[PDB]
Order: C-alpha cells, then structure tokens, then sequence
C-alpha cells in the first residue's frame, strides 16, 4: 500500500535505534563472558541454542523503520557469518559503532561519502594488517582451543572436534549426526565425497540447512545425461518397485525435457535428488567409476551402451544415508564392497603412481583420496533431547570455524588483532577530513568490541583497551584469565579469515548505513 | 506475527510468574497430604484424576511469557514423568525452587553460568549419592507399599498390582484393562509380547496414550518383507471377504512401495497394523514360529515358498485383541489352540535343553518364556464408570512406578533421599563462587519438596527439614505417621529411578531458565 | 469511486506541494556532491542503488493530489530519463522550478498560457543555443570523464565503460552482466546483434529492464513466417525431446494463426521468444545466413523446400544467452563455428568488395560488420553481491549515458550551458508580458539547477550563478574542484542531448502543471 517515507536524520535515527536494540543483545552475548542464550516461542517451547545471531534472528522490532534498519545489519551479519563460520556478532558489534559515529558525524553534518570512503579505506588497511599479523594455525592442541572458543568453554566439542579432525584429517570433511545416546560416538564412515551442487533447492530436504538428507538413497549413476523421461522409465518402473529413496548422478540433466515432465508429471512423492557427476571428460568418468565402486552400484554409460531402461535397481547403488549441500554432495556411506572398495583403490593407487604425469597422478590420487579419506561422522549426545540438539548446533558452528581456522591461521583473539591494527591505522590519513574520520570512526569501531568483552567481564574496558593498545605484537586481555598474556601464548585465537570477513561485512553495512539518506517503509 | 521480545530480567520475571502459578497447584496437590484433583472442562463434564501433572496439564497461562515459561517447566516434567513413572510433580517442585533461586541469582547478577554448572556439579555429587543411598526394592509386601504409593493411600490399587505382579512376575508385563465390572477381575491372558514398535504413527490407534488395540485382529505373519501391493493383493482379498481388522507381522515393510501403494491407495478403512518381526535370523523366523503357534495362524516364507497372495485368511492367525506401542507390541490372548501351543512351548524347550551353548539356549528360553508368561491383564471395578477411568488411570500409574521401583530398588520416600543428599553435598564445593551459590541453590531446591509434604501436613517444616538432616542414614517423616522412624522401615520409599529422573529434569530445567535471558511471544 | 474535485490555486497548491517534495529528495541527490542513496523497502531488506530516479520513484506521496502531482514530474522525468539515459534529476529540478513560478504567476492571475507558450518558446531558443553550444563528444579519456559524471566518481565505472568502449567500437554495442567474482571481467563475446523487436511484451522476460535472456537459448530461422501450428509441430516435437529455451526467428509470425494457437493451446511452458528477421528481401535471407552461420543453425526456406517440420533440434543453433530488447534482439554468443563464421564472413567480405554498387556494399558491409564486431559483455564484480548489483546499475547507467552523449557530443556539465543560454534567452521577448515574464520563469528554471550543484557545496549559488552568468563562452564551475575553469578543459561534460532533453520534458511538464486547472481524485 501507500508508504511512508522518511529523509535525513529522521531515516536515520530509525535506523539507529533498531541497530542498537539489535546489537545490544548480541554484545552482550557475544564473548566468553556473555551467557548463553535461550529464546522464547510463541510457537511452542522456547528453543534452546548459543549463538549471538539467533538472538538477533529472534529480535524483530516492531517499528518498521527500526525493524528494517535492525534487518539490514543481520542480513549482512549473516553473511559474514556464513564465511567466516564465525564472528557473526563481532560483525554486528562493530558495525554498530561504525553506524553510531557515522550517524553523528551525519549529524555532523560532514559529507558521509567521505566517511565511507575513509571507512572502506581504513578496513583496508586493516584487513593487510590483519594478514600481515595473522599466523597460521597451530596444531590440533590448538585446534581444540579453536574449537573451544566455538565452544564458548564448551570442552567436549573442541575434543570433539580435534578428535574428530585428527581422525578424519584436518582436510577431510567431518559431519555431525545427532548422537545415538549421551556418549558420543565418532564413528569414521566409509564412502566419498564430491563437491557437487543440488540441482535445484526444490530438491532441498526439509532441514533448516537445506542439505538434503536420503535414508537409504538409491544411487544411479549415468555418464549420459538424462534426457527424457522414456530413457529413464524403465529404471522407474524398477524404481516402483523400490520405493527407496532415490539420488541420481548424471554429467547433467537437461533442465527442461526431464524436469519439464518430471515435475509437472511426475509427483516425486518418492524421495529424488539429482547431482552432476562429479568431474569432467574421462576424469568424471573414472570419478563416476569409483563412486559406482564404492555405491556398489555400476554405471551405465551410451559408450558402452547400457541402456538406463535396462539397467535395473541392482545397478543402483544404495547408500546408508546421503547428505547433500549446494557446494558439496556426500555419500555418508556406501554400502559398497569392502574388497571392492579396496580393489578399486589400489587399482586407482597403481594407476597413480603408473602415469608418469603430475597431472594424471593428481587426478588418480585425488580419486583414490577421496574414496580411501571417507567421511567422518561425530555423534552428539545429550542428558536430553534438547540438549543434544544445541549441543549439536553447537558443534557444527565450532567445526565450520574450526576448518575455516585452521587453514586461515590463527590471529590472537578478543578484538586484540583488530585493536592492534587500528593503532597502526591512525597514522593513516584519508584524503580529507571528512574521510579523515571516517578512518578514525572505523578504527574506533575495532575497539569496541574488544571493551564489549571487557564490559562483560565487568572490568573498565578503557584501562583494559588503553593496556592493550599499549602493548606490542600480540598483546591482549584474555577474559577467562582475566591476567594479561600473549594471546598466542593464551592460544585464544580467533580465526583471521572470520575477523576480516565481519569486519568488512560490518563495514560495508555501515557505509551503507551511513548512506542511506531515506528510509521508506509500508504505513 | 510481530513478536513482543523481553530481555533480561523482565524476561525472567514473566517465566518465574508462570512457573510459580503453575508448581504451586502442583506442590500442594504432590503428596498423599494433599488432596486429590478433579479438573473442569468447558468441553463438558469435568474429568476426574489424580495426578500432579494433570492440573499441571490443564492449567495454562494467559500470560504468554508466562504460559511459555510454564509450558517449559510442564514439557520437562512430563519427560521426567514418563521414564520415572512417576515424580512428575517432584521434579516441578523442585524446579521452581531452582528457578526462583537461580533468578534471583540472576537478579544478584552473578554470572549464572556459573551457577548452572554448579547446579549440575551438585545434581551429579546428589545423583551419585542417591544411588549408594538406594537399596534394591523389596518383596511384594514392599510392592504393594510401593503400588500404595503410587495409589496414594489407594490400598486396592497397590494391592492388585502385588497381585497382578505376582501373578505374572515381575518381569512379566501387565496389562490394565477397564474393569467388567466393580469388582475387579484378575485373568491371566495367553500370548506372547515381544518388544517391537509400531512403524508410523499414523498407524497409533483413537487412544490417548497412542498404543493401539485391535479388536479381534487379524495375524499376518511373513518373514519376508512385503514390498508391494501385489503379491499383497490376493491376501487383501480375502481380507475383504474379511474385514475383521488386520495385525501385519513383517520382517520390515519397505516403506515407499508397500506404503505409498497402501496409504494413498488404500483408504485403509479396515483397521491395519504393521509390527517387525521379533528378532532377527533365524532366531527371528524361531521368534515368528513362536508366534505363529500362538496365535494359531501360519507363517508363510519364500523359503518354503508359499505366497501371502495364496495366502488365506485361515493363514492369519486371530488374536482376540493386540495392543501395540511404539517400545513393544504385544498380543493379549492369541486363540492359538492349547495343545499346539503347549507342544511348541515343550518343543522349544526341548530344544533349549538340546543347546549346548548358552546363546542357543539363551534364545530358545526366552522364547519359551515369552509364550510361557503370557500376558496379564487387570481390570478395574468402579462404583461409576467414571470412577472406573480414574481408578484405572492411578493402577496404570501405579503400575509402571512400582516396575520401575523394583528394578531400581527404592529409596526412602519423603524426599528424604533427597534432604539426606544435599547435607553431603553441601560440604562440596564449586569451582567459583558463582558455582558455589549454585550448587547451595540445588541443595537448597532438594529440601524444599520435603517441606512441602510438611506444609500439607501443616507441621512446620522447617523443624521436620532440621529433624530430617539431623538423622543420620535413612531417617525422614512420615506423613501419614507423623512420626519419626526409618523410611525404609516404614517402607513408604520413593524409587530410586524417579527421584533422580525428575532431579535431573528439573535442574536441566531450571538451569535452561536461569540461562534464558530473553523470551519472545507473538504479540 | 465519488471523486474529490479541486480547481484553481487549490489545485495547484497540492500539485506544487507534492512536486516539491519529490523534487526536493531528488534535487539534493542530483550532483556529484549529493551523497548516494539508500532506499528502504517495507518488502525486505533495502534496496541500494545511485538514482535521483529512484528515490523518485520511492518517494509516494499520502494525499492524492500531491501524489498525482508527483506522479506526473515523475513519468515525465523518465521519459526524459529514458531518452537522455541521465538528467532525470535535471529535469525534475528544472519542471519544480518552473511550475512553482508559473504556479506564482498562476497566483499573478496571469495567463498561464501565455506564460507556457513563454516559456516553451524560451525552451525552443535555449535548444537552439545549446546545439550551438554543444561541441563533439571528445576521446575517450573525455568518454572516461563522461563515464565518471555518470559514475559519480566511480572511477571504475568510467574505465570500464572508455575499456569496454574502446574494445568493442564506441559504435559497437556493450551489454552488461553481472561480475562472476569481485574482479570485473571484460570478455568480447562473438555472436551478431540486430536490431529487432520483440513481438509481445508477453514474451519480455522476468526481469524488470524487459530485455529478455534466455540461457542456452534455442535459435530456429526461418525466412517463412511461421502460419500455423501443424508445420511447426514436427519442430516441436524435437523440442520436446529438446526443452532447452528456444528462441525463434521468423521474418514475421502472422499473429493469429501462430498465436491463438500458441498461447491458448500451447502452455508455453518452455521458454519461447520469437523475433523477426532482420532486414528484408534478399538482404534480409542474407543477414539471415549470417546469422545461421553465427548460431551455426541452419536455416530452412520454403524456396530451399527445407520443412521447418523436417527440420530437427540439430538445424536449430544455439546461444549461450540471447537477450531482447524492444529495440533490438542480440545474441551474446552463438556456439557457432569458429571456422565457419570466419569464412562467412570473409565470404561477405568479398562480397562487399565485389559489389560494384555502394548499395550492395554497404548491406555487405554491415553484415560483415554485425559478425565480426561481435558483442562486448561487462563484468562487475564487487566485495559483496548486493554492491554488485548496484555497482551493476551504475555501470549500465553510465554506458547508456556516455553512448548518448559521445553521438551527441559533449557540451559544459554543471549546468553551465543551461545558465549560458538563459542569458541570451533573457534578451529574447515574449508576445506579450504574460509571455514576457514566462520565458524569463523559464530562464530562471534553468540557472536553478546549478544553484542546487552549488548549494550542496554550500558556496552560495548566487555568486557562483552571478559569476558563471559574467563568463563568456563555456565558463562555469566545478563542484570538485570549487575552482572557476572552464568546462571543457575540465572536462566534465554534460551531454547535449541529455540537457535538452531533460529541459524540455521539464518544461513540458511544467507547462502543463500550470495549464491544469483542475485536479480530480477518488475519495
Ligand atoms: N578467554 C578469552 N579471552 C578473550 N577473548 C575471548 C576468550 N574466549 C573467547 N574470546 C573472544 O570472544 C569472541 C568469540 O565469541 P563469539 O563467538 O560469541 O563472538 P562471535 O563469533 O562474534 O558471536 P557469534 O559466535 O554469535 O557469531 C572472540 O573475539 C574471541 O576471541
Ligand atoms: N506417608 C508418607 N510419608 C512421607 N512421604 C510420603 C508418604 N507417602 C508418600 N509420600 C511421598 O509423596 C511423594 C509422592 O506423591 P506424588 O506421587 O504426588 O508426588 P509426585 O510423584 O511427584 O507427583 P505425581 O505423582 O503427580 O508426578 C513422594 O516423595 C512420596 O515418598
Ligand atoms: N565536478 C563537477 N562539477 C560540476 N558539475 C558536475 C560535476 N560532476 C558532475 N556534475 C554535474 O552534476 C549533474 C549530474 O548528476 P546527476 O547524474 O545526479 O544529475 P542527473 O543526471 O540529473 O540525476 P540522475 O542521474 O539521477 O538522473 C550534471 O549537471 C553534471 O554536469
Ligand atoms: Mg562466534
Ligand atoms: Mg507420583
Ligand atoms: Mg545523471
């Protein structure tokens, strides 16, 4: 309907105050220091979880001008916090700041233009101190503190979590399940996972994470694409008979000659997923051959002139379950053949060492990598259902970080790196005034959450922030010691890629913030 | 909608408002001091009960924080009340408790994380003692004080569950059954129950308690799965010429083909349940012989190669009723013929005597000892049927306590244990301060349920708490005595089970409200 | 409904008071040292873009009258936008100058019609003297400057728009999509573009520009009009199989026979397009083989007696993405043969030379020329997806802006030849007074807008106007600089066309604000 709009400040403070209302109970969240959260429903019992963006996911504020400003920070929140797996609510922290300053200076009257520009400016000279400061990741010992700043002092899921890494590999993929019983239960799970994409989020399972889940999948794989559905109805027919759910793997499926007649025609009721075949050219095939293996399914490919109407359900392979997500598709388990699988390896194994190319071995060697890593299943368990449920979450929050951690390497944490750059940023000077301090506003902004941190702790954030700044190289407040140390040496490190990611996240939205002179909303 | 967010204190006024309303119908009603309960329907005429958890059940809050917090407390209780069997309002009791203590920590502004973990520290060191604390449960004279228990001051209800339990054994399961008539009748019920769930909801019967009975229901046993309609199909039609409801026994039915043909297929208007069959292997197949002698009917395998489509009617065995829950199915009285199932009893046993492992006999005997047992089945007399309905759900209630009892063996009732706990519990001591307060509350919380029995009685119970602590061992009060003496002597115990059930549930809950910051609510 | 009725000043207060309001936003964002703007949407999260436009067209005013009044600058603000591609603001500040005088002068009693005949003849002598005024567009380092004004100092913007522009022909045409990473690709595309409409509007894709792309689209020519469904069935029936989008070029659909059946029968499911062929009679069959060669399609005649029935999937090329605007159908890149379209076009090639006539050449010319040039497509990338989007606009913005004005030429920004002009308006009379003082109200609409440039640099635009008026020739004043030079040497240039066109939509539009006497609304 008709909209009211506003302009200038008035837009402005709108916004402000959502973003405060927002941010405020995320700082306090945020941080060791902060307790956990729990949320309240109206839909049923409240949800139980620890995470600063859930708070902010919950906070809708009634004013639309609020509600919306509020929005804009979580949206872009959210981004970062999907990057970085981490450091949603540093993002949020800062960007509060960023925007207040930016208001005032607003307020100020001072063109704002300059000020993003000296915001976006100093962000950049953060981000190459941050790089130039960031160290790599320490080893899993360290991995476990990673995993416990995740934890938020939650010991079991760092543990978890190195364990968990060590076994299947920093680089191999680790998955969560919700525990069997109260003990976990790691169990490494044989079978391969490919970077493959879902075709389409129809295809998307019902989860929140829109990973799609199949108990017991069907594999097909076809080298062919699948044209229409007469290729494909005689593996249906088979297919009817079966009624477990099915994936597909094909090169591709053309869109509309197989969607256009499944969709619309066919219900689908029976569970279906597709994924392109993993690779191209005679990779992807030998890709597919040892992904048939380790399904124990086979492939049949117009080459050799199996004809998918043929091919029967036994041709399909069945996984124990299959998990898929946008970047990547797995199969948790094939039931394969253990013989199989091995033969296959070492047949890949020999190949790799046979091609005297670097090209070839990789290829080979990835392939046998990926059959021989398998995934990696972690089980949560919990005194109650509830509890392993935000156990769970907690976990896979503290994984994502922890992978995104370890290759990033570790800079020293509490807001220490970002207090460090900022000193160094001060010197810098943008154009003119106007972006001048927009420079220094985004440098206070750095310092912020690091006092946030404090504030929790109860201590005065300006001794603190002062004491820190003051020190060189990697000198910072650790909250839980509440005793000055080396970060590093603490081993309380937040990861870099998840501190540049919000910092600029929470920087752009407070550009954009700053920019934006009207707001409109809906009456 | 717009949800209306509180934070911080105000959030936690609104769940302790509504926890309190909520535990204070409970408290009083907990206890044989307090009255029993009837509870008004506007549906129409009121229902009568005994049970703390009903008035729990009913009782719902305008407020929504506050219904929501109250909801929060009833969903937890009620876990505790189904594992413990009872304690359901205990776990409440103790709850608020926790929870006023806890927030008012909050409103102290300790760190409450702390004082959760000091709660849990102090449950586990509770937890830990009652368990030495508790002794096995006694004989059938104690069952029945148990079973009175449970009856609260209900001689009959006791009485009949020592008898029925007698009867039947301890382990054997009982069934109750709305009596005939006032006087109640005792019958044991040839059959067997074999533990296996039901494999849909859906397929859960009108009953609230979500187990289905079956009138006369028909047994197909297959070994083999049934994977789709046809081979279904020539057994549906002689179950049209049928129409008496159908029990299916299937090893698995593989859900898309059978389902997705039966579901939207069928109407299933006939009455139809599906259970797995008992076991696996061959000891499955001894399992489904068992059966299949016991209810009269025929099994029919691939192996011998008859078809369910040849199948008859005649095949299906005929039990004259089947209760199904999701842990267990069991069949009350197969028609069965006496001698077969006499002979098949002896067969077995014969062949356990011919094992001369002990696994072989182990199954063999259990076997046996499935058709051997039987069921029981206990009805309920009542002056009205009303009276009926409520006596029958306080034997059904009582039931459970006392199996759980047994098996747990008791502890001194009163709360005694818990009192007789907290004193040791005391003396330990939290990591910090914040802990420490914490674990004081938890101590603090498991003293009060006693007093609230004292209260009822009207004694003031802080002298009684005094008294109480004061004795060493098991010492407590006796409402009904008011008079010193050993619980176990007085025999009036709680179960071990559910005392520590519903300490746990209630300080998980009240840890999880002392944590929850903010409550959000629909407006 | 009724409708509320208001003439006279009534009327024209509530057009002038909505015409300020959306003036005002737009005046101040109009010019380098406006800020850019945000736009907020009750829908979701805020929309980010860099339009005087836009915040026009989010800018709805409450009352009806004020709303229609609004609404009319709006609409004809961008026509004016349309053609000029910029100056939208401009003419939206010159009509709120204009109307408000006229509206005065309207309060003067006066005749408006005179006064719009006044001000439409100073409009027609401004014109004149602006192409006058107007000089050549210059190269392309002015064409980065005329990207830049475009730009508002998005440097990138102008240099992609002078890259793009100097790689493609200023001739050639830019299309623009959006970056695959945060580096801006610029990527020639081969592939012909000519320049044909799109039958319906019903065909213009989704989004919001209308230009239609299809992906992957199918290209079927064919020089015969396509009648009706029967012949074009058996093409059908391959695009079954096919369902890949398909794009049709016929040298015309007679609409009823093709259409009723296609869009009554045909559900249309699968993308369709359809196009006429370019040009006409041997030509047009000419340019149709290059553009078959191009797509590396066949084309079917019905004097070749190929069947368009006959004809498979196989004759049809295909496009990796076609778009279509009103205007003109392009094909970004027909797979085409690298070969074949070499050869084509060297064929065409000797064809030209061989021509002995400029007619024949020239067709051949062009043909070759359509190949050969190919299409340039613009990447933008940019940190994050939303910036893109918005860098994206600009981008397109700006191309459509510096094309315009290099065909132009390029004459002083800043409103400078606006004030220049007015001054030899000035000396130019009217009829009569009434004429008289509304050509002056139009030369006093004119130097407005450089006053608005001015008063966002808060130097006082009288001074700045009095001092810009005094400078012979192109004299004016820079905003960034805030130093007298001249325009050309400073060489930001405001393109003619876009000046003229601007001006005289405003004066249209305020003409006819003044004319209206009445105003009708709903109740
Ligand atoms: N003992 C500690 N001393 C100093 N700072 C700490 C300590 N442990 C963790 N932190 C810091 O607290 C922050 C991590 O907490 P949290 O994960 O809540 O913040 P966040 O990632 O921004 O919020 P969210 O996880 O909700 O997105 C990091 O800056 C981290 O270094
Ligand atoms: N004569 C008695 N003296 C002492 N305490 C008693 C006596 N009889 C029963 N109790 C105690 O009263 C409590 C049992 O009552 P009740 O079953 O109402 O409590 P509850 O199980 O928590 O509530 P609900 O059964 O509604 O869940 C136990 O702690 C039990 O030991
Ligand atoms: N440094 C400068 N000095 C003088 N005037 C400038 C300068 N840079 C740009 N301008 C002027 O600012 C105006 C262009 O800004 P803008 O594009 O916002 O106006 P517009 O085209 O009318 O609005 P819109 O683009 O929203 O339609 C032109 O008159 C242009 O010459
Ligand atoms: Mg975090
Ligand atoms: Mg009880
Ligand atoms: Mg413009």
């Amino acid at each position: 309907a008709a909209k009211d709009v506003k302009f200038g400040n008035d837009a402005r403070v709108k916004m402000l105050r959502g973003v405060n209302v927002l941010a405020d109970a995320v700082k306090v969240t945020l941080g060791p220091k902060g307790r956990n959260v729990v949320l309240d429903k109206s839909f049923g019992a409240p949800t139980i979880t620890k995470d600063g963006v859930s708070v902010a996911r919950e906070i809708e504020l009634e004013d639309k001008f609020e509600n919306m400003g509020a929005q804009m920070v979580k949206e872009v929140a959210s981004k970062a916090n999907d990057a970085a797996g981490d450091g949603t609510t540093t993002a949020t922290v800062l960007a509060q700041a960023i925007i207040t300053e930016g208001l005032k200076a607003v307020a100020a009257g001072m063109n704002p233009m300059d000020l993003k520009r000296g915001i976006d400016k100093a962000v950049t000279a953060a981000v190459e101190e941050l790089k130039a400061l960031s160290v790599p990741c320490s080893d899993s010992k360290a991995i476990a503190q990673v995993g416990t700043i995740s934890a938020n002092s939650d010991e079991t899921v760092g543990k978890l979590i190195a364990e968990a890494m060590d076994k299947v590999g920093k680089e191999g993929v680790i998955t969560v399940e919700d525990g069997t019983g109260l003990q976990d239960e790691l169990d490494v799970v044989e079978g391969m996972q490919f970077d493959r994409g879902y075709l389409s989020p129809y295809f998307i399972n019902k989860p929140e994470t829109g990973a799609v889940e199949l108990e017991s999948p069907f594999i097909l794989l076809a080298d062919k694409k699948i044209s229409n559905i007469r290729e494909m109805l005689p593996v249906l027919e088979a297919v009817a008979k079966a009624g477990k759910p099915l994936l597909i793997i094909a090169e591709d499926v053309e869109g509309e000659a197989l969607a256009t007649l499944v969709v619309n025609t066919m219900r689908g009721i029976v569970k279906v997923a597709a994924v392109k075949a993993p690779g191209f050219g005679d990779r992807r095939k030998a890709m597919l051959q040892d992904i048939a293996t380790l399904t124990g399914g086979t492939v049949i490919s117009e080459e050799i002139g199996m004809e998918l109407e043929k091919a029967t359900l036994e041709d399909l392979g069945q996984a124990k379950r299959v998990v898929i997500n946008k970047d990547t598709t797995t199969i948790i388990d094939g039931v394969g053949e253990e013989a199989a699988i091995q033969g296959r390896v070492a047949q890949i194994r020999q190949q790799i060492e046979e091609a005297t190319s670097d090209y070839d071995r990789e290829k080979l060697q990835e392939r046998v990598a990926k059959l021989a890593g398998g995934v990696a299943v972690i089980k949560v368990g919990a005194a109650t259902e509830v509890e392993m449920k935000e156990k769970k979450a907690r976990v896979e929050a503290a994984l994502h970080a922890t992978r995104a951690a370890v290759e990033e390497g570790v800079v020293a944490g509490g807001g220490v790196a970002l207090i460090r750059v900022a000193s160094k940023l001060a010197d810098l000077r943008g154009q003119n005034e106007d972006q001048n301090v927009g420079i220094k506003v985004a440098l206070r902004a750095m310092e912020a959450p690091l006092r946030q941190i404090v504030l929790n702790c109860g201590e005065e954030p300006s001794v603190v922030a002062n004491t820190v700044k003051g020190g060189d190289g990697n000198y910072g407040y650790n909250a839980a010691t509440e005793e000055y140390g080396n970060m590093i040496d603490m081993g309380i490190l937040d990861p870099t890629k998840v501190t540049r990611s919000a910092l600029q996240y929470a920087a752009s939205v407070a550009g954009l913030m700053i920019t934006t002179e009207c707001m409109v909303t809906d009456l």
